[PDB]
């Protein structure tokens, strides 16, 4: 486990600003609530298995050894969302925003559009 | 020979599209390389034969006549791949990518990565 500060999430995430027309605020709104900003977070369901800061599952993202047959849409090792370095996971991360949108993470909850100013840094 | 139009292949591609990050316009663009849209193009060598528009080798793919020793990945006859369903060939070409990679048909060359657009339908 190693859970990162608000602001160091802030930080790392600053890539994905504005991407999509999500804000920065927003990236770590949605951030807090997917993992609670534990980078080496990791939660098994009955057919899949979700790694790191956003998530990702190994059903259509990427490919792990349970389940070789993933759709391996970001072409990589899930365990590569496990690690320090967000450069992958912000690049795997812009493609589920490009196909699914924000609900692969707030599931049509309006968690991160008020008072966006609280994620700020 | 039964040679498809690109906006054929396009569609009947459909399954594959991002499958291992591959976007359906590089699938067609793939396509288009290897075997010209033929779904019953035939290539021989001194040492094995390729079948339809993903030239599937009888070496290490399928299996057939000529080679009955083939590893057979895609445990399958060759000859599946000679007519219009390409659902079986498209299950075989998911294993390939898999496993070689896309360079298993562009072997090394980029054919496949500027104005990826001109493939689309
Ligand atoms: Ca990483
Ligand atoms: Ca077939």
């Amino acid at each position: 486990m190693e859970q990162l500060t608000k602001c160091e999430v802030f930080q790392k995430l600053k890539d994905l600003k504005d991407y999509g027309g999500v804000s920065l605020p927003e990236w770590v709104c949605t951030a807090f609530h997917t993992s609670g900003y534990d980078t080496q977070a990791i939660v098994q369901n009955n057919d899949s298995t979700e790694y790191g800061l956003f998530q990702i599952n190994n059903k259509i993202w990427c490919k792990d050894d349970q389940n070789p047959h993933s759709r391996n849409i970001c072409n990589i090792s899930c365990d590569k969302f496990l690690d320090d370095d967000l450069t992958d996971d912000i690049v795997c991360a812009k493609k589920i925003l490009d196909k699914v949108g924000i609900n692969y993470w707030l599931a049509h909850k309006a968690l991160c559009s008020e008072k966006l100013d609280q994620w700020l840094c």
